[PDB]
């Protein structure tokens, strides 16, 4: 997250860190949203690589013991069947990870609330992106979980020529584009939390930013629209 602030430890308890095994260690690669005690919602693109993945819930600082982390293997990966790694603009950038164990819920570990199917946010709706992604274009991952206030940019604006044009689909949520604040690499798969009727819900799964850079004016961060996938999600969970 570019232009973020450090999240309070218990603000976003459904945020997870999706990590891959690298040597004798683990590296954060993506965010995710805990949606059941044994299921994480993330971006399909986060799991195109044939890596060993684990999920960390209750994580705050990737570089320090927080005393709240639970580490769990990824047991099964269910990528949306229409995902095509060579065409992120087509959408379907969503995947569910069944965790090898059910995590224990507490103030640091909670299920993300998802919007009802079909819900579309009015333009300029208040949301925060959260994640450990780069803090600058071509920068480095955050140590501490970051949040940035990224108001939505509706489809009509987002899919306009000076924004994302045809690249953005109605199955996506755009947010931000102010040139200051944005998602950035390593935020992928994580939530966009939007305040609706007093409650934050995870409306987006971070999907992409401009190849030119993270915080590029009129290139808001683009998220998979969670409310486009509620049936899919429920179908997956019910069949697994
Ligand atoms: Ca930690
Ligand atoms: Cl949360």
């Amino acid at each position: 997250v570019v232009g973020g602030t450090e999240a309070q430890r218990n603000s976003w308890p459904s945020q997870i860190s999706l990590q891959y095994r690298s040597g004798s260690s683990w590296a954060h690669t993506c965010g995710g949203t805990l949606i059941r005690q044994n299921w994480v919602m993330t971006a399909a693109h986060c799991v195109d690589r044939e890596l060993t993945f684990r999920v960390v819930v209750g994580e705050h600082n990737l570089n320090q013991n927080d005393g709240t982390e639970q580490y769990v293997g990824v047991q099964k990966i269910v990528v949306h069947p229409y995902w095509n790694t060579d065409d992120v603009a087509a959408g379907y950038d969503i995947a569910l990870l069944r965790l090898a164990q059910s995590v224990t819920l507490n103030s640091y570990v909670q299920l993300g609330v998802l919007p009802r199917a079909g819900t579309i946010l009015a333009n300029n709706s208040p949301c925060y992106i959260t994640g450990w992604g780069l803090t600058r274009t071509n920068g480095q991952l955050a140590q501490t979980l970051q949040q940035a206030y990224l108001p939505t940019v509706d489809y009509a604006i987002c899919s306009s020529s000076s924004y994302w044009g045809s690249t953005v689909k109605n199955s996506m949520v755009c947010a931000g584009g102010d040139g200051v604040r944005s998602g950035c690499q390593g935020d992928s798969g994580g939530p966009l939390h939007c305040l609706v009727n007093g409650q934050y819900a995870v409306h987006g799964v971070t999907s992409f930013v401009s190849r030119l850079g993270c915080n590029v004016t009129r290139k808001p961060t683009v998220f998979t629209r969670v409310s486009a996938y509620i049936s899919w999600i429920n179908n997956v969970i019910a069949s697994n």
